């Protein structure tokens, strides 16, 4: 089904004689989220971009300084597989039957990742509420890791990564990752979103943290430096 | 349209493909995924040797030994690709078509592999001709901007007898660009517009050198189009009546 | 003789006539060139509007790999130049259009206009048809000097393209309109030419024209598709 | 003994009622590495700084991204401590003895950090003996770890960290790292160098990696990024 | 015959030939045009000197009043091409020189330089010829476009003359005819000036001449002349 999202960092590579072809290794994130969202017409999303798109948010908490974020949306789902373990799934993902998460049932992706404005982790919630602080990317019909064939090319890919710009520097922060869509106003389908961070994972207070919920990010953000205080007393 | 179809009928020297992807396709439960490139209109291969005491094309920054390419482009080219690897016993011979110094012809085999070689290094610089007849002269004259260096920038060939030191540069435009307000200001460091270009395959370490070495040149450009297609050549003179006799045909052509 | 070539701003070739006060020159011909027949016919519906009170025509070109250099041209009237040939674009307008109606004393004063879309991939051609315009390449008016002009005054268009960095021609989706001087109503035969400096026939490398954006479309996938399939 | 080096991250803070106090507790660095040395009138020193003035070697290997770098370089040892498990020891430093690394026997520290030009593991021993890049930093009198009163305050200490300039950004690449002095010339004492890196520590190919000698240096960073492909396949 | 009119770069007519690979086009000739045949002979010093080493050979305008466009051509050799008529400056160099030669295999690769001096005044002339340049406007190496050069390479020099100051008002001018290459050099050669600017009216009208004395002469006497019509 869904095929890995990896970082753009090469770790090997080799050229196949008599071929045009060299296959290369990646390496992968050290964190990977998926999420299995559906877009149905007159129901409200999460927010709107520049006033007329339907976008749906997933924050990322991050506690130091990362060198890459790859972000992915593909639309639909239906013919590429259902959510798995781990994976995070919307209610009107969970509400919609397998003939509406196929096509002909899809939309154009469209994503945009913004810097928000909390610098501590209970500030999260409070950031959330407020005004984006910096726009680091935009992209329309970036993806290459998904053969699609379904329909037209459409499907979403942006990695932001490293006088190089500001608007780059994964530093400490809290950002926000719109799902939404090329075209403005109503739109209908299935999409799965990608989430990946060149960082190792599992280190409380030190590793990114990711959520839809900016309330529950803030409270798994908090009792994670909570902890990491602890462990340095 | 032959030179887009694949073949090196192997014998050793990896392909010089362009940076223009066509395919991808990752291998599920794995780490790896398959790309297809665009292969380069025209690619050349030189063989060479450097032999203690004996002269150089020419020196670069005045103390590394130089061997020279001339490139001549008739008019603007997407993207060209430079390689040089040392040294060539273990990948190969050269082939047909292939241009070999006197130097290399006289090398033997065991000459011609470890532990005899040098950590190569690329340049290439924009001369001054932009008419046929005027690139004996300007191969004379002093260079006018410098595009790009590189030391140890390849990833083509798996290099295992020494330290990875091999020389790789693509010299291009943005494919695509970062935006669409990129392409107000291209670094000109890229537009290989009409002209005569000199590469000088060197070294990383100034002074006497020794052993054999294989440099690759790509042009993204259809071959074999007089007066339109690149012409590559070791001598200039040669270069020039070549390029000369191209346009002429060209102008027939046009009458 | 009929419609003089579209060539190229390359000189291959020059000498000077002794005792004369004349020069000839050679030029490089674009690789390929492609004329359009067209006819403005008042109370008939344009592609669309330019400053949005100018009537305009459009012709797509999808270029796969950067280009040295673009020649747009265009003359009103045509009558008594002559009729469209094989290979020629002609409009359902220009089709329907009496020798009368395409001669003079009907004509206007042409003007050209380039732009950059938002297409990067053939299969996005359609799609940035429909969108705005990223960039404007160039705007001409009177600057034709192919075509002796001697039934009226010389407000031919011609533009060039090219370099010596917005206007370099890399990888993309361009349309040019095919448009006029004076605002709103006029009435008259025009025939555009369009030439790039581009090898032709190359299936995924050389450059396409056409006045229909999905036909573009198709055609530039099917390309690629064949580019593809010989790469492999 | 020696005091720890921290990072400037401040993880807790609270004041102490009734008076001028406050106590603060820092985020450790990930990787504390201490080196004793030992300069010798007549002894050939790694290098010269400015063409004159004595200096010794750390390499530093940064395989990723680094919030933060802690230099820390303290003269005379003596009256401090001497060297335990796990810490650099130079030929010079175990040849002394005490009442060489002792007062009245020390020097006027002095620290400066440059990027090399290395930007893979197999170019380090490489980069080693080709000129510096770009200067990062430079610091005379800075130590406030170490309370000094055998002589003035003259040990060094610098913290480089995060449109931010790029002579801070410690991205991917060999770093060196020159302990000398603020006299030219011949200089005559025992002296402790510590090095701290905001980034946790023991993860192959991942964790930055710190040598007194280059080649060692890359040995050991071409083997970690050996293990990590080998893990990612 | 041979040497073929220098014409400004002005375009009056044009017309593009149906079917073929031209287009005519009518060029507007300057007001007054000199040519100026020379022979480099080695030994034989020149006017001056180019860079220290380039060998050079001098010709003056005196510009009374702004003009639009100045074009200067420089070719060798010139045995191929024609001798001298009626109206054209001689060197004594080439008066001296035979057929063989001012023909080929003896030529050279040209060089043009042009340069504002310092006089304001047909008086002063003469003083800012010995005094040193004012500003560069132009050099040019291997321009020329009007010759269809094919006894060799085409290294024939041909130049055409927040903003700039390649403006032609009021003053004098040194035209530097030289060779690309420093030291030695064997060749005849014909030298062209064209400026755009109706010819014979005294004190209005630009001069030329090879002498600045002479050129002196003959700027003051046409102001002088000029003066005496006005009053
Ligand atoms: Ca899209
Ligand atoms: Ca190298
Ligand atoms: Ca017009
Ligand atoms: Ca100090
Ligand atoms: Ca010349």
């Amino acid at each position: 089904g869904l095929p890995s999202l990896k970082s753009s960092f090469v770790l090997s590579e080799s050229t196949v004689p008599g071929t045009n072809e060299t296959v290369k290794t990646f390496l992968p994130y050290g964190s990977v989220i998926n999420y299995y969202g559906y877009v149905k017409p007159g129901q409200a999303p999460d927010g709107l971009v520049d006033g007329n798109k339907k976008a749906y948010y997933l924050y990322v908490w991050i506690p130091a300084v990362i060198a890459e974020m790859g972000v992915r949306m593909i639309s639909p789902t239906g013919e590429i597989g259902e959510p798995g373990d781990g994976d995070l799934v919307s209610d009107a993902f969970k509400a919609a039957t397998p003939e509406e998460k196929s096509m002909p049932h899809w939309f154009d992706t469209w994503i945009r990742v913004e810097r928000m404005s909390a610098i501590m982790p209970d500030q999260i919630a409070k950031a959330a509420k407020a005004k984006p602080v910096q726009k680091l990317d935009d992209d329309d019909d970036g993806d290459d890791t998904y053969k699609e064939e379904r329909h037209n090319k459409y499907n979403s890919l942006t990695r932001i990564k490293i006088n190089i710009d500001t608007k780059k520097l994964l530093v400490r922060g809290l950002y926000r990752i719109s799902f939404t869509t090329y075209k403005p106003g109503e739109v209908k389908g299935s999409f799965v979103a990608s989430v990946g961070l060149l960082f190792p994972p599992g280190i409380p207070g030190v590793s990114p943290l990711i959520h839809s919920n900016p309330e529950e990010l803030q409270k798994q953000a908090i009792a994670a430096e909570e902890s990491l205080k602890k462990a340095a007393s």
